């Protein structure tokens, strides 16, 4: 599992309210967060599956 999986999610400076998935190492699962639409970091996935297949 890549190190980026342990970083907190990043909303960024844009103003949309896009639900994205991030790996929460404490819970051991992917959860959602609000992504602003630009400048994403790596712990940002379009589905729980993509998130779990990478960081799970």
């Amino acid at each position: 599992r890549p190190d980026f999986c342990l970083e907190p999610p990043y909303t960024g400076p844009c103003k949309a309210r896009i639900i994205r998935y991030f790996y929460n190492a404490k819970a051991g699962l992917c959860q959602t967060f609000v992504y602003g639409g630009c400048r994403a970091k790596r712990n940002n996935f379009k589905s729980a599956e993509d998130c779990m297949r990478t960081c799970g």
